[PDB]
C-alpha cells in the first residue's frame, strides 16, 4: 500500500505560483491518502512550511548551481528511501533538472503547460539518457520537444488535468452581505492588464446596470482604482474592490457572486478559475478563448461570447441574471463536469503514473550503480 514518494519544485514558495501551490496541494492530499511524501525546494525562509517541505538553498556565458546545493540534493534522494521520485518543471537550469540527473531508477517529470494541463512523462535510463535529458531541458520552452516527447515511441507520457480542491470553493463561507438583491458579478485578476479583458466588462456596464440598476462589480486582483473609477465614468459607483486576497476569500467572494465573467482577450493558460468558479456553484460567462471552450464543454458548462465583444458580453450577463432556472441549469452541468478536476481523481491518474513506473525493492538511487 504505502508509497515514499519525493518531489522537486524548481521555485520557492516565497512567492506564489501555479506550480508551487500544485504541488503543496498535491503532496498534502498523498499524505492524507496514507502515502509519505518529501518535498524538496528552494529555501522559503519568509512563510512557515509544514514539516515534510525540504529546503536546497539557492544559486545560479552558461553556468550551473554550486556544490553545497548538489550535497543537500544527493544528501536527500540517498537518504530519502524513495519508491518514486517526481519532479516538476526540469527546466534547464533548475533544482529539478539537478534532481533529475543525480538520480536514477523510477523517475517522472512533469511540465505544467497550461494552469488545466500538464504532460507527466517517464525519463529514459537506459544509453538515451544523455539525450532524453536535452530534450526534457526544452520541452518547458518548446512546442517541439513536447509534440514528439507525446509522438515517439517506448514514450509514456500523459496528459493529466490540474488539481482543485473543489470542497474548500462549495463549502466556502459567504461574504458578509451576500448574495446582494442588486446580483453581484465577478471580476477576478490584475485589471490593468489589458488581456484580462477588464475594458470588455467596463464597455457593456451601461446595458448591466440599465437592466439590473442594483448591480455591484465585485473585483479581486490588484490594480489602479482611480483610473478604472474614471474610465467607468459615473457608474463608478457600482465597482467594489477587495484588492489581492488569500485564497480563503477568493474562494468566499466566488461563492458568494451571482456570476463569473471572465473576458479574457487571450492568455491560452489561464482556463483553472473557471474551474474554481464552478466549484463554487457559481455560473460562469467567458470569453470564447479555446481554453475556456475546452472547460465549460463547447458551452455546455458555461455562456461563451465572442473575444473583445461588449454587446454580447452584456446580452450574456443580462441574460444569465435575468432569468434563474438557465443560471441553475449551468450551475448544475458545470457542478457535473468539476469533478475531473477534483483532486482525489488527479491523484490518482498521478499515482498511476507511480505505481507504472516503480516496481517491487526497486528504490531511487543516485547515478551511477
Amino acid at each position: 500500500g504505502a508509497m515514499r514518494i519525493g518531489m522537486v519544485c524548481p521555485y520557492s514558495f516565497d512567492v506564489p505560483g501555479g506550480v508551487q501551490s500544485h504541488v503543496l496541494q498535491l503532496a498534502e492530499v498523498l499524505r492524507d491518502a496514507g502515502h509519505e511524501v518529501s518535498v524538496l525546494a528552494p529555501a522559503s525562509p519568509h512563510v512557515k512550511l509544514p514539516d515534510y517541505v525540504v529546503s536546497g538553498g539557492k544559486a545560479v556565458a552558461r553556468l550551473r548551481f554550486g556544490p553545497a546545493t548538489h550535497r543537500k540534493v544527493k544528501k536527500w534522494i540517498a537518504e530519502g528511501d524513495f519508491d518514486v521520485l517526481h519532479i516538476h518543471e526540469p527546466n534547464a537550469p533548475s533544482l529539478s533538472m539537478l534532481a533529475l540527473q543525480a538520480a536514477e531508477g523510477p523517475i517522472v517529470a512533469t511540465f505544467h503547460t497550461s494552469t488545466t494541463k500538464s504532460l507527466t512523462l517517464s525519463v529514459f535510463q537506459g544509453i538515451l539518457r544523455p539525450y532524453h535529458e536535452k530534450i526534457i531541458g526544452r520541452i518547458a520552452v518548446s512546442d517541439l520537444a513536447r509534440r514528439w516527447q507525446m509522438e515517439a515511441l517506448g514514450s509514456d507520457a500523459v496528459e493529466i488535468p490540474n488539481g482543485v480542491d473543489v470542497a474548500s470553493f462549495a463549502d466556502a463561507p459567504l461574504l458578509d452581505g451576500y448574495p446582494r438583491e442588486g446580483r453581484t458579478v465577478l471580476f477576478l485578476g490584475r485589471y490593468d492588464e489589458p488581456r484580462k479583458g477588464m475594458a470588455v466588462l467596463l464597455a457593456a456596464l451601461p446595458k448591466l446596470v440599465a437592466r439590473f440598476p442594483d448591480v455591484e462589480i465585485l473585483i479581486v486582483g490588484r490594480g489602479d482604482e482611480d483610473e478604472l473609477r474614471e474610465q467607468a465614468g459615473d457608474l463608478a459607483g457600482h465597482l467594489r474592490f477587495l484588492g489581492q486576497v488569500d485564497d480563503a476569500t477568493k474562494a468566499s467572494a466566488m461563492r458568494s457572486a451571482d456570476v463569473y465573467c471572465a473576458p479574457h482577450l487571450g492568455g491560452e493558460s489561464f482556463g483553472i478559475v473557471l474551474v474554481e468558479a464552478m466549484a463554487a456553484g457559481t455560473a460562469v460567462v467567458a470569453s470564447d478563448l479555446d481554453a475556456f471552450r475546452r472547460v465549460l464543454a463547447d458551452g455546455d458548462a458555461g455562456r461563451l461570447v465572442p473575444v473583445d465583444d461588449a454587446d454580447g458580453m452584456a446580452a450574456a450577463l443580462i441574460g444569465i441574471l435575468e432569468d434563474d432556472q438557465l443560471r441553475a441549469g449551468y450551475v448544475a452541468r458545470a457542478s457535473e463536469r468539476v469533478h475531473r478536476y477534483d483532486w482525489s481523481v488527479v491523484s490518482a491518474q498521478i499515482m498511476r503514473v507511480y505505481e507504472t513506473v516503480s516496481g517491487a525493492g526497486i528504490k531511487v538511487q543516485v547515478s551511477g550503480a
